[PDB]
């Protein structure tokens, strides 16, 4: 019955705030040392009593609705009977809230907001308060002994809410007593030290105070004592258990404490055998743990150099294999400090240097973690290059001036492009072989990361590399060879780039720094080289006009600008593909285009009024063949297509039946006569260019415009023409893969042109009866009988190389050409496949707005089963 009832007891009984614990959670306005004074002068009056309401603000702070009573907490001899009492109370209680720790993490959805700040706060200062009252010292006072006694068994149980708390409140204690045995030494010993020391001669040492201090000197090292008593205790009892409990918050806990009592008292605890707990926590299997460790040690930073000789192999190797990226980057920054002081070898140095090149894209106005982690690691290399730089100039004296800039630039600039490229080779054998496109990607976007940290260093790269003497002196990767070159102005354009697109900068910074070399730039690199050409276009595109004004060089953009027309001018230009000075040349025009100038404008305009005059001389002149075709697309077609796309290109009545009648219609007489690699660089795409301009001034008004019209029906007719020269039986180079070649470049750009015209016709309102008539007049039927037999021969060249690439057996029409089935061609760009699709793809679009003979073209369907997935998705 007695048993019963209590079980009785415990299940009726709800969640009850003692006193204390109810001034703690609910006051926000607490004088925490008056509070302190009250509880510990009830010790001595009621030590069972002060016992009780200490334990039970601890279990109201976990939530737990049992309490003890005063008799429970009378004896010391019960302290771990009775935790294991209320051990199994509280394992039976289904819900409980941490008060404590919601207070912490969630203030504003708690019910106890001020519960967590005021907690800390009183058991931080108890044991101050308690000195204040002679409870600490009087031998260990009672006080301390009680509270240890309690705490202890509380602080290994089964319950991680109070093992928690316990452990809290004994760290908080020894934040204090940590600070305070040094304080006694250094602030009182020391001083009545010194004043013993003093009060000793001269022959009068007053001997009634020289035994008043021996008196307190005494008491005060007595107590030094007591306190450090207490420290070794909470150390042994709490902190080698719980700084590996099975809890991560508990280990973080013991992580952060540990630092303090480092930072509080060196000389306890500034030695190897705490710090490996450090170093220990390193290998935790919590990215919580491991995070918290790597935030400490840079605070941290003779004990340490043991320590970091121990712990380094684990810190580079988190920097290199972590699972979680932002300890990778923790790491990387402990790393930048332990660089800073030596304790890093040269292989483990290139390691995480080579770090800062990447395959994946990272931009470097990200607040992500990819972004964040490469900006760590462009610290690290900061830091290298500085100590190289400090190593290499430490016996040296250098000049006031080497090649155009100050000695000590030189040399920085020296060492950092080295150890750029040093890194570099490391990137590259870690991983597999890529091709010098990417290679430059690659550094061009490290280049990027580093802004920070060797952005002064641009100005002085553009001089370095403007400079025309020898690079040497009495004494390093300088720009003496073409690699050595391209890895300059790739770095000077990302550095260039990564200064303009990083976030929080000021205005102009960049231009300020290079827009005053950047005509002698021009002037002076080796351009012909189209990698140095691409990186200096670059570095002229990364800047809007407010930048050319504001810097002071708006004066200087029209003779560069003359420097690269005639760079234009002196190249040859390929028809676009994977062509570097094509694809750079292109993006500069458009540049120029978009700064608004018409000063600027007028250059280009001219320049492709030049080229138009002096094609029409070529025409008239030379096609009254593999050369002609070479000058022809070389030096006249490729460039008016690029700078097509810009500016109006348009051919007058005069040059365009020139080009028409000598050139286009001529094609396959042309053809026939010249290499394979000629034919392959035979295309019309300036005509679908001409065509879209013309578009461009029909739309530009919705009254039909004459000339206008007469040009791209014209344009079109000529497609005709070589449609049917090209599948006559008249055609004796029928079958070939120059013939193939032709039929398939004509029809490419004749398809973009009448797809172009239908979408455009179909835009035309009924309103329109004059515009739709003369469309109508001058194209329909959009594809005559000829084109649909090219397009379909070089659908079947096309699915015939594809297919055999596998000995695929297609079937065929009855007096479809059975020679398909050898065809082979090792010419096409990303392979057979790709242009089999893309031909295809461009035959559903015209199917899709029926221009196509749909009885013909019935054939792409025959073998779609046997060429593969995709070839079969383009068909459904």
């Amino acid at each position: 019955s007695k048993q019963d009832q209590e079980t009785y007891l415990e299940t009726i009984k709800d969640f009850q705030p003692t006193e204390l614990f109810q001034v703690l959670a609910t006051s926000e306005d607490l004088s925490i040392d008056e509070l302190l004074r009250d509880s510990l002068e009830s010790y001595s009056q009621d030590r069972d009593r002060f016992l009780q309401e200490f334990i039970n603000l601890l279990l109201c702070c976990c939530g737990a609705i049992a309490r003890l009573e005063v008799h429970d907490v009378h004896s010391n001899e019960s302290s771990n009977e009775t935790v294991g009492e209320l051990q199994l109370l509280f394992q039976r209680q289904k819900v409980h809230e941490f008060h404590l720790l919601i207070s912490k993490d969630s203030k504003k959805k708690s019910k106890y907001p001020p519960l967590y700040a005021n907690f800390v706060e009183f058991m931080f200062r108890l044991m101050d308060v308690a000195n204040d009252l002679q409870l600490l010292y009087v031998g260990t006072g009672p006080l301390i002994i009680d509270l240890l006694t309690w705490l202890s068994p509380l602080s290994v149980c089964k319950i991680r809410s109070l093992r928690y708390i316990a452990t809290l409140t004994l760290y908080l204690f020894q934040d204090f007593l940590t600070d305070h045995v040094v304080d006694l030494d250094k602030n009182y010993l020391s001083k009545l030290s010194k004043q013993l020391s003093v009060e000793n001669k001269k022959k009068r040492p007053n001997g009634k105070t020289v035994e008043k201090l021996e008196s307190t000197i005494a008491e005060i090292q007595s107590s030094k004592m007591v306190t450090q008593g207490i420290i070794d205790n909470i150390i042994k009892l709490c902190f080698v258990h719980r700084f590996k409990d099975v809890d991560e918050t508990i280990r973080c806990e013991s992580m952060v404490h540990l630092a303090s009592w480092t930072k509080s008292f060196p000389e306890y605890f500034l030695k190897v055998t705490f710090l490996k707990y450090f170093g220990w926590l390193l290998s935790d299997s919590s990215v919580t743990v491991r995070l918290q460790v790597l935030k400490i040690l840079p605070q941290l930073i003779s004990a340490v150099r043991q320590f970091f000789e121990r712990f380094k192999e684990r810190i580079l190797e988190i920097a290199l294999k972590d699972s979680n990226l932002e300890v990778r980057l923790s790491a990387v920054q402990v790393l930048v400090e332990v660089a800073s002081l030596g304790y890093l070898e040269d292989t483990e140095i290139l390691s995480i240097s080579s770090l800062i090149f990447e395959d994946n894209e990272i931009k470097v106005s990200s607040l992500g973690k990819n972004s964040r982690y490469l900006a760590s690691v462009a610290k690290f290399f900061a830091c290298i290059t500085e100590e190289k730089f400090q190593e290499f100039t430490n016996n040296r004296v250098l000049p006031k001036e080497l090649f155009d800039v100050k000695g000590s630039s030189a040399v920085r600039i020296g060492i950092f492009m080295n150890l750029l490229n040093e890194s570099l080779t490391e990137y590259l054998q870690k991983v597999p072989q890529i091709g010098s496109e990417k290679r430059i990607h690659i550094l061009f976007q490290a280049a990027e990361f580093l802004y920070p940290y060797f952005g002064s260093l641009i100005k002085d790269i553009c001089k370095v590399l403007t400079f025309e003497g020898e690079f040497t002196h009495e004494s390093l990767l300088l720009p003496t060879d073409s690699n050595n070159i391209i890895l300059y102005v790739t770095t000077l354009h990302g550095l260039a780039y990564g200064g303009t697109h990083m976030r929080g900068q000021p205005k102009f910074k960049v231009a300020e720094a290079v827009l005053p070399h950047l005509d002698q730039l021009i002037k002076r690199l080796p351009i012909e080289s189209s990698n140095v050409l691409a990186s200096i276009l670059g570095v002229f595109n990364l800047f809007a006009f407010e930048d050319w004004i504001h810097t002071g060089y708006e004066k200087d953009i029209r003779k560069i600008l003359e420097k690269i027309i005639k760079a234009f001018n002196e190249s040859t230009l390929t028809s676009g593909a994977q062509d570097l000075k094509y694809k750079s040349f292109s993006e500069t025009v458009s540049q120029v285009r978009k700064l608004g100038f018409n000063e600027l404008d007028e250059l280009w305009l001219n320049h492709i009024s030049q080229l138009k005059i002096h094609l029409g001389k070529f025409l008239e002149e030379k096609l009254h063949n593999d050369e002609n075709m070479n000058t022809l697309y070389g030096v006249f077609l490729n460039k008016l297509a690029l700078l097509g796309k810009v500016y109006p290109i348009e051919f007058q009545e005069n040059l365009l039946s020139l080009f028409l009648n000598r050139f286009v219609q001529r094609l396959p007489q042309i053809g026939v006569h010249c290499q394979l690699e000629t034919i392959q660089e035979i295309h019309l795409k300036l005509l679908a260019l001409l065509t879209t301009w013309q578009l461009q001034k029909w739309v530009d008004i919705l009254p039909v415009s004459e000339f206008s019209l007469r040009t791209v029906s014209s344009i079109v007719k000529s497609f005709k023409v070589i449609f049917d020269a090209l599948s006559s039986d008249t055609n004796d180079n029928d079958g070939t893969l120059g013939d193939f070649l032709l039929k398939w470049s004509t029809s490419n750009s004749f398809i973009d042109i009448i797809i172009s015209l239908k979408v455009f016709e179909l835009g035309v309102a009924e309103s329109e009866k004059s515009w739709r008539h003369a469309l109508r007049e001058n194209f329909v039927p959009y594809v005559t009988d000829s084109a649909n037999q090219v397009l379909l021969k070089v659908f079947l060249y096309l699915e015939s190389l594809f297919a055999n690439e596998s000995s695929e057996h297609l079937d065929r029409n009855p007096q479809e050409d059975v020679n398909l089935n050898d065809i082979k061609y090792d010419g096409f760009g990303d392979g057979c496949e790709k242009e089999l699709l893309l031909f295809t793809i461009k035959l559903k679009g015209l199917m899709k707005l029926g221009l196509l003979d749909e009885a013909l073209f019935s054939r792409i369907a025959l073998n779609k089963e046997k060429l593969g997935p995709l070839y079969a998705k383009v068909i459904e």
